[PDB]
């Protein structure tokens, strides 16, 4: 078994005239044939900014606006004119409600963090902690399930807390039922509860997706729905690291079927990118993850605004392979500039290697 994907913007398809749109899919459907990858995740939410504020999304649904309904007819034209698997990469948390919502404002709080800044994870995530955001995010997952078909979910990384969260009442009462104190303050002082709380938090996020998983299966009337979720590269890394994304390569792999790991140094700001990717891959193996990790390259340098060039692109899926890492892929597929050069990757992609 072999995985070889793209990830795919519907904020690059999305053009408000809609013959300029078309042409856009056309595009994106001519590419997607052509290198033949196992599966497509494809965006289903909007974040043309690129603040992770999502105030709207690409299919019809009770909650949140709709910038286009777009979802369904890219993945339909993705599963029956390309013939690859379509992922839906939908946020876990970061859904931001109108006011009047019964979610409104109730966000994932931190004991240190004050208005008007951020760390990693944006401040829109809601709370999963709270009955009225749980609620609100399963229906907006159960209204994807019925405005479109899909072979897969990938939940996004926007499912991160850091060692200051979630420090909300509700989040206190639910580590209060763990056995700890609801004091973050006394979890943190102590290394065996702050361990302990680490490893809570993310099982509770991994079980909070494991909930969405089964409503979305239940709609698609598919036992066969799976599920992948993006990873970020430091708790493998650097494993301590848990404590303050609320990720775990192990725990991950228990739970999804692939795990989408962000294999990108330039992102991460990799001295040595080559020896990055090569300490990227042992820690995987030490995991025993190779089988179900999917190392997920970046094929655009997002902080500068420029492609990468496809030859440096295929220099990591080369040494993945050599490796024995089989599993990979890259985002973002800019189908409009022709990038990553499909010519090229062609051999690299394709689904006998």
């Amino acid at each position: 078994p072999i995985e070889r994907i793209v990830q795919v913007d519907l904020d690059y398809i999305y053009d408000p005239d809609p013959e300029q749109q078309n042409r856009n899919l056309g595009q994106l459907i001519d590419r997607m044939k052509d290198l033949a990858p196992s599966a497509v995740y494809l965006q289903a939410f909007a974040d043309p900014k690129g603040d992770g504020d999502i105030t709207e999304v690409y299919f019809p649904n009770r909650h949140l606006p709709m910038r286009a309904d777009l979802f369904n007819r890219v993945a339909w034209q993705l599963k029956t004119r390309a013939g690859v698997m379509v992922y839906a990469w939908l946020p876990v948390l970061t859904f931001s409600v109108p006011p009047g919502n019964p979610a409104y404002g109730k966000v994932v709080q931190s004991t240190t963090r004050k208005p008007g800044e951020r760390g990693l994870g944006s401040p829109t995530r809601l709370s999963p902690f709270h009955p009225d955001a749980h609620r609100v995010i399963s229906e907006i997952y159960e209204d994807l399930a019925k405005a479109a078909h899909f072979d897969g979910l990938l939940f996004h990384d926007d499912a991160v807390l850091d060692d200051t969260e979630d420090s909300s009442p509700e989040a206190l009462a639910t580590y209060q039922g763990w056995g700890l104190p609801p004091d973050i303050a006394a979890i943190r002082a102590d290394p065996k509860l702050a361990q302990q709380w680490s490893k809570g938090k993310i099982r509770y996020l991994i079980d909070f997706t494991m909930h969405l998983r089964h409503i979305v299966s239940g709609y698609q009337n598919d036992r066969d729905m799976v599920v992948a979720r993006n990873l970020y590269a430091q708790p493998v890394l650097d494993p301590v690291s848990e404590a303050w994304y609320g990720q775990s390569l192990p725990e991950f792999l228990k739970s999804y079927d692939f795990v989408a790991l962000m294999a990108m140094p330039n992102m991460e700001g990799a001295a040595r990118p080559e020896q990055w990717m090569r300490q990227l891959v042992a820690a995987v193996a030490r995991q025993k993850g190779l089988d179900r990790t999917i190392f997920e390259l970046q094929a655009r340098d997002w902080r500068v605004g420029k492609p990468i060039d496809t030859e440096i692109l295929r220099r990591q899926m080369v040494q993945l392979r050599s490796l024995g890492a089989i599993n990979y892929g890259y985002y973002p597929d800019d189908f409009i500039a022709n990038h990553p050069d499909a010519e090229a990757l062609r051999d690299v992609m394709s689904l006998k290697s």
